[PDB]
């Protein structure tokens, strides 16, 4: 027992000392160096620690090869098991395998973190499939997610393997040949051959035993009924780690036989309980496939429930008997074994039963009723027989590996030839603490004949037995009540279709989701016919760092290796809203192994007051101001004991009273500064003169970064007058360097921060990287150890701030034309505890509340609110979206007031060129028009408007939207001396160049832009040309990389060292003008000219004031305008992007590869923002949502199927380097497309059930997620669940 | 630095051409990535030769703060460095010298 | 230099001289220095990539 084999990309590893505790994932990284595998959640749902498994099926006979989620499975697992990482099948130090190659050259990697693990997800599907269908390809991938892409590059590189210029080449591109793949071991095969034994391994607290037999298994059941059994550990692995669960002893029965059987019997099909749900799928879908239609019924609903599920990692791991002994309320497995009585098999040594499972079986939350020394053997899933018919649905907040808000199973059995109900079963998950039962509903009917009546019946009654208590665990009251009517509805109508094997308008209501095929089309301009090869400025080059990002040797800073003596670090933060801290006691935290030392701020040598305002600790004092307010910090010798330590350090408090919501907020007068204001022309008067008035209220929620890689410092402290070296994800190195400095009361010449690059930053390591970073250089400081830390998941979301909530009350005055006339905003944002960027948001949302449209009297205020949050921050957009979102909304309302079409009141109301915005700025080459115009002719606009009314007027219950917006975004930093620019430039005497600047990489291709610059302006290739990193001893007081203005004001700083250096070496290219550039920087060296120098740049003409309404807030706008169509589902409030069209002026791109990336990255971003994305907390201010099982970010499945974007062609602009401009922030708004299609939907959904109105005005927040979109879809249905028999009733 | 006091020479001289304290002033190390190409630290030449480099990039952020200094003359080295930041002057420099 | 901490995967490096004047070297083997624990690799002109 004691010794754990197996093999790692080929290479044989014997771990005598295995720890059951162990995940693959931190043996991967730490044991065997192998960095390129990526922790992104700890959960199972990025797919970022996505490797592949191969081994020898004794059983099959053959080596099969899967894909698992690296961070949950127990190395324990893995004996006999060849593990394949993303180094085991290429790099650029050898090959890239094709895979690599194809996502690097596609651009489907930007800030690369989640690369690997997506390789890992395609490398795997082509094991098993060398030539793929485009379907496979897309379902390869519903456990990865990218932050970055918007998806789109990925999925059309990868599809090369199935089966204008252009932004790549697959000609290119090396096909896949699979005798040149790595060959199984061939030591693993000779010993597929022995019969295995029981192992044994024993770690610091949990000992595991692998049986080999049955009776193994319940002989420890019998010795040990307290033994937790593991099988994929995709439930037990997050227990572990995210419950505080200990099972001091495991039993992994994976090995036996009898629970990997598969047997086809005559009343149905058996599984063993440790097959994996893949397995189960593969043998149903053969099955349904092989068998009459009338048989699979059941089956098909298992099928469907596992079709929205979760990735390929999850279950190919995830084991049958693993879903049902969890026992989740909200399992989607377990209603659809109810409601069919699947037959369990449950043993005990000596001990044998089979029973079907029904309403009994689950007594109470999680608990299923096995005693503690059986195990379940075996699931037979029944055959359907004749006159029984099964559906199962299943409705989250995204359709792609998501938690049920309803799951269930339902099914149906008449009387022989008849419509006559002799059993009827409806049973749902997320109704109750358990899988429950409608029995006081289904009752009621058998013997009844399936008609109207009947559902009315079922209706009425699913109301009254399903009830939910306001205050029921996962909230969505409505919804989730609608739902189980609206479920019942569809099977209703899809059992009559069965029965009759009427009304066309209803069919699709029957209908199953269908994928439509995607339909991807860049266009963007090429380059001047005769312009050099050499010169790449406006090609599409492919992110510099690419294709080491598929390969996974691109160095992320918890990649950079360990120092023998560093240690590890773990926040200790607030369970508290706003408190008191009245004790802390370290006395458990002591006992832990590896303890070091626990710190707070009396530990600080310099200051404790931080932030961009200077109103908050480094650790609490005191006072605890949010639920994840850092108090202090755990030093260990390892990342888990230092978890573990921070965990059982024990905080007294005394609450104080909190302040949580806007509302509270304004109730209370609790804000940060004074009312921010802009105003122009005369309100009153526009007021007056308006024939139309409408005003309302509007609230748009807040975001999580969701950068795949979270908040990481690494600290070394140098020993020698305080200096201390650190290398940080932050997109701002000189306050990161200043906040350690004040913390540390040294001078900022003592630190030195790097920043190699980032796995995403988004706005939010703009400033919030310092929580991290000031703590970790305290313990490096304290300890004199080099000290790390990188956020879990959780922790990120709970402590780093995210985008700022907004609720907005406006009113509007408009003539009757469409044309608006007065406008009054007030935005309320949610800061948080501290100030942090929330002013200047505020300021740029004020800036942006015009969106595209002249509006002659206008009064737009904002006002900060402080509360019991963790501080806000930026986020790409910075405040734009938000404002640029309320501004959507009344136009919208606008529309429909006047009944005018949208896009001609939009049109009517657009700035044109010349205009003065509402801060007196003129818009100079303002390009929306063009942007406009284009995009309706190449969109079909009008076409598509008619066949969406057609659609409309087909189909009862769902709806199509369409929608167009425009939009304009400002750029420069607000604050006017953030915008300068400072590059430094070294040429070595082997002519090769080192650039460095002030910008950081995370993603967007800053590096490659500004290599590009200097390459062009020094007129050398490339691959002369390198950056290595971001430092502050290289360039010093640099601004933060944001306002997407870094290429901008880098590449001009770039561009002049560059002139520079050009200058130095003209007079040697005069001596000698057909000599070569090496030739020239030789002599230059030998004749003691400098090869070194600076550049910089300030932008010009810029200084808005508030009190005067004057001075060019921004440099120059970008534009762009998109239009989107949606279908909803009116029943379940799911919904399909099917088409978005963009075209967005970026100038003279300087890559339109990495510009179209950063529209539709953006654009995706904008899309979560406003359709998906949605952070619940508690009333008493604690954050539920802190993973991605429960926060929902667009999925690959999530995109436009047909996704279009243009450049516009032929719109120089002279305001930035080489004509371009910045990119990166202006096409987020577009995703609010989306959002306005889906409104638009709703329009006709509600015309179609609810009003005759047709100039109803109903309120619509954002984000619209199913709840939002179900329940506004106002119908017979919802009619029965709303909340809210009196004795009297007034009248 | 091997001993000869070089980076305590810079320091002095850097300290009296910019007239601040030596306290403000400080040298961590020498890398190919802050000063490319350069000779070896020999000949004895080395405080002749860094001490003029080191002298000239003091004058040019001299010159740069220099407008600073005029506009409030009674301030501090810390007031015209944080004012010339705000108005966007660059306060990163090099220095050469060729014997 | 030396003073500077090891990574935890830091490897030391031996150098193997000449003990004659001036030679040819007939052949090298290294088969009794690859028994001594923790033994990585020996390195000479042919692992040269440059
Ligand atoms: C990313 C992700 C997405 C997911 N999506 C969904 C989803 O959409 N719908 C859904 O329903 N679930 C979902 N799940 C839950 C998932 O199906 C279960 O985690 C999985 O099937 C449990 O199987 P396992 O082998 O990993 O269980 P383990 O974690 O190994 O075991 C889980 C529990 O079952 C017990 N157990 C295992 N085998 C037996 C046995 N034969 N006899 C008695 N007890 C046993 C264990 O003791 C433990 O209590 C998701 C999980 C993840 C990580
Ligand atoms: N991680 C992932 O991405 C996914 C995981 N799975 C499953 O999701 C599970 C989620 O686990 P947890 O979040 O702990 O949720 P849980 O197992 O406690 O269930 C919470 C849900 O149960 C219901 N509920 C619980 N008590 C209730 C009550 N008293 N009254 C009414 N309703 C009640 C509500 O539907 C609530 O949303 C995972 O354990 C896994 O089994 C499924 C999809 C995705
Ligand atoms: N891949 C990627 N793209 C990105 C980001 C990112 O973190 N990753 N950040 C965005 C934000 S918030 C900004 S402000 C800009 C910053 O870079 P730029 O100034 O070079 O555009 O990139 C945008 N695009
Ligand atoms: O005016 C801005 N200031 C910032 O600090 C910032 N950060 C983000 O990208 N956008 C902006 N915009
Ligand atoms: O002329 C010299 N060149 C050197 O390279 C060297 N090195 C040493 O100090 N003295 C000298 N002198
Ligand atoms: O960095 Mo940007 S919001
Ligand atoms: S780290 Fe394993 S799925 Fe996210
Ligand atoms: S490239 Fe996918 S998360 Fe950044
Ligand atoms: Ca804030």
């Amino acid at each position: 027992a004691d010794e754990l084999v197996f093999f790692v990309n080929g290479k044989k590893v014997v771990e005598k000392n295995a720890d059951p505790e162990t995940t693959l994932l931190a043996y991967l990284r730490r044991k065997l160096g192998l960095r390129g595998t990526k922790l992104g959640c700890g959960e199972g749902g990025c797919g970022a620690c996505t490797v592949m498994l191969s081994k020898y099926d004794r059983l099959q006979d053959k080596i099969i090869h899967f894909s698992a989620n690296a961070c949950l499975a127990p190395i324990c697992t893995l004996h006999h098991v060849a593990v394949t990482t993303v180094e085991g099948i290429g790099s650029t130090k050898t090959r890239l395998h094709p895979v690599q190659e194809r996502i690097a050259k596609s651009h489907g990697s930007q800030c690369g973190f989640c690369t690997p693990g997506i390789v890992m997800s395609m490398y795997t599907l082509l094991r098993n499939q060398p030539e793929p269908t485009v379907e496979e390809i897309e379902d390869a991938f519903q456990g990865n997610l990218c932050r970055c892409t918007g998806y789109r590059p990925i999925l059309q590189g990868f599809r090369t393997f199935a089966k204008s210029p252009s932004l790549f080449n697959p000609e290119e591109f090396m096909p896949l040949d699979p005798t040149q793949e790595p060959i199984f071991p061939p030591e693993l095969l000779r010993l597929k051959d022995v019969p295995p034994k029981q192992l044994r391994f024993e770690g610091e607290r949990v000992t595991w035993i692998q049986a080999s037999t049955l009776k193994e298994l319940l002989d420890l059941k019998a010795q040990h009924p307290e033994a937790k059994l593991v099988v994929g550990n995709t439930e037990i692995g997050i227990e572990m780690k995210f419950k505080n669960q200990l099972f001091p002893m495991i039993i992994c029965p994976a090995w036996i036989p009898e629970l990997n059987a598969v047997e086809h019997g005559p009343e149905g099909i058996s599984f063993g309980a440790a097959c994996a749900l893949s397995s189960v799928e593969k043998t149903l879908l053969e099955a349904v496939a092989k068998l009459p239609t009338q048989k699979t019924e059941v089956f098909r609903g298992v099928l469907e429930q596992l079709r929205w599920f979760a990735g390929k990692q999850v279950k190919s791991v995830a084991s049958l008997g693993g879903n049902i002994i969890t026992a989740s309320p909200i399992s989607d497995l377990n209603p659809v074994f109810m409601a069919s009585g699947t037959k369990l098999t449950i043993v005990s040594r000596g001990t044998r039963r089979t029973v079907p499972m029904d309403h009994t079986f689950f007594p109470s939350y999680r608990k299923t009723l096995l005693g503690p020394e059986e195990i379940l053997l075996s699931i037979e899933i029944p055959y359907s027989r004749e006159d029984e018919f099964f559906s199962a649905f299943k409705q989250a907040s995204r359709r792609e590996d998501d938690i049920a808000k309803v799951t269930c199973g339902m099914r149906v059995l008449f009387q022989p030839g008849s419509m006559q109900v002799k059993e009827l079963a409806l049973c749902y998950g997320g109704m109750a603490d358990r899988t429950i039962s409608a029995l006081k509903t289904t009752q009621k009917q058998l013997s009844k004949f399936w008609n109207e009546k009947l559902l009315q019946d079922v209706c009425a009654g699913l109301a009254e037995e399903l009830s939910l208590s306001p205050d029921a665990p996962g909230g969505m009251i409505e919804f989730r009540r609608t739902l189980t009517l609206s479920f019942f509805f569809k099977f209703y109508l899809t059992v009559l279709k069965k029965l009759g094997k009427l009304d066309p308008t209803y069919t699709s209501a029957t209908l199953l989701f269908q994928k439509h095929p995607p339909a991807n089309i860049q266009l963007f301009q090429e380059v001047p016919n005769g312009q050099s090869k050499e010169d790449t400025v406006g090609r599409p080059l492919p992110h510099l760092a690419a294709a080491m990002q598929a390969s996974g040797e691109a160095v992320y800073c918890d990649d950079i290796p360990r120092y023998e003596n560093e240690l590890f670090l773990r926040l200790v933060t607030s369970t508290r809203a706003h408190a008191k801290i009245k004790s802390i006691d370290v006395s458990e935290a002591q006992k832990v192994p590896g303890f070091v030392c626990f710190l707070s701020a009396d530990d600080i040598p310099g200051s404790n007051e931080t932030g961009l305002f200077n109103d908050e600790t480094v650790f609490a004092k005191d006072t605890v101001t949010c639920v994840g307010h850092i108090i202090g910090a755990v030093v260990a010798d390892t990342p888990e004991h230092a978890e573990r330590a921070a965990h059982v350090v024990k905080v007294t408090y005394e609450d104080l009273p909190a302040i949580i919501t806007i509302e509270d907020a304004i109730k209370n007068n609790s804000f940060y500064g004074s009312e921010l204001k802009i105003e122009k022309g005369d309100l009153k008067k526009g007021f007056s003169e308006a024939d139309n008035v409408v005003s309302g209220e509007l609230y748009i929620g807040g975001q999580d970064h969701f950068y795949l890689e979270t908040h990481c410092t690494i600290a070394i402290p140098k020993g020698e007058e305080g200096e201390m070296e650190l290398f940080v994800s932050t997109q701002n190195a000189m306050k990161t360097q200043s906040f350690v400095a004040k913390m540390l009361g040294v001078p900022v010449n003592r630190i030195l921060v790097r920043v190699k690059r980032m796995g995403g930053g988004f706005g939010g390591k703009e400033t919030r990287s310092t929580l991290v970073s000031v703590a970790v250089a305290l313990a490096a400081y304290k300890t004199g150890h080099p000290v790390r830390c990188m956020l879990d998941r959780n922790e990120d979301m709970l402590i780093t701030g995210g985008r700022h909530p907004f609720l907005a009350r406006y009113k509007v005055g408009f003539m009757k034309t469409g044309t608006i006339v007065a406008l009054e905003v007030d935005h309320y944002s949610n800061a948080g505890n501290s100030r942090d960027l929330s002013h200047s948001i505020m300021e740029r949302a004020l800036f942006h509340m015009d969106n595209c449209y002249k509006i002659p009297n206008i009064r737009g205020t904002g006002r900060l609110c402080k509360t019991n949050l963790s501080s806000n921050t930026a986020f790409r957009g910075f405040g734009g979206p938000q404002a640029l979102f309320i501004a959507e909304n009344w136009m919208s309302e606008v529309a429909v007031t006047c009944g005018l079409p949208a896009e001609e009141v939009r049109w009517k109301n657009m700035y044109k060129e010349g205009d003065l915005t509402h801060f007196n700025q003129r818009l100079e080459g303002f390009s929306v028009p063009r942007c406009w115009d284009e995009c309706l002719k190449s969109s079909q606009y009008y076409a598509r408007k008619s066949e969406v009314d057609k659609f409309n007027k087909e189909n009862c219950w769902k709806k199509r939207g369409l929608c167009i917006i425009p939009t304009k975004f400002g750029i420069s930093f607000t604050v006017p001396f953030l915008n300068q620019a400072g590059a430094l430039i070294h040429v070595y005497t082997d002519g090769s160049v080192l650039v460095s600047h002030g910008g950081t990489e995370m993603g967007q291709g800053l590096h490659t832009k500004m290599v590009q610059v200097a390459s062009k302006a020094l007129k050398i290739p490339i691959s002369k040309i390198y950056i290595s990193e971001t430092s502050t001893n290289t360039v010093p007081n640099s601004s933060p990389t944001a306002a997407s203005v870094s290429t901008d004001i880098y590449g001009q700083a770039v561009y002049e060292a560059c002139q520079t250096i050009l200058k130095r070496l003209e007079p040697f290219k005069k001596k000698n003008p057909d000599g070569s550039w090496e030739d020239w920087v030789m002599a230059a060296y030998q004749d003691r000219v400098s090869l070194s120098t600076t550049g910089f740049y300030r932008t010009p003409n810029l200084g808005y004031s508030f009190e005067t309404n004057s001075g060019n807030a921004f440099h120059y706008f970008t534009y762009g305008v998109a239009c989107s169509e949606v279908e909803i589902d009116c029943l379940t409030g799911d919904h399909k992007n099917l088409r978005t069209d963009i075209v967005m002026d970026v100038g003279s791109s300087l890559n339109p590869a990495i510009d179209i990336g950063q529209v539709e990255g953006a654009f995706v971003q904008g899309l979560g923002l406003f359709t998906l994305e949605e952070l619940h907390y508690s009333p008493e201010g604690s954050l539920h949502t802190r993973g991605p099982s429960t926060y929902k970010i667009p999925a690959f499945g999530s995109i436009p199927t047909e996704f279009r974007v243009s450049l516009l062609r032929d719109c120089p602009n002279k305001k930035a380097i080489y004509a371009s401009k910045a990119v990166g922030e202006p096409p987020l708004f577009l995703g609010a497309s989306v959002f306005f299609a889906i409104k638009d939907a709703i329009r006709a959904a509600r015309a179609q059930h609810t009003n005759n109105n047709t100039k109803e005005l109903f309120r619509l927040d954002s984000p619209a997620t199913p709840e939002k979109i179900r329940n506004a879809c106002v119908d017979k249905f919802t009619t029965l669940c709303v909340t809210g028999k009196p004795w009297s009733l007034r009248v």
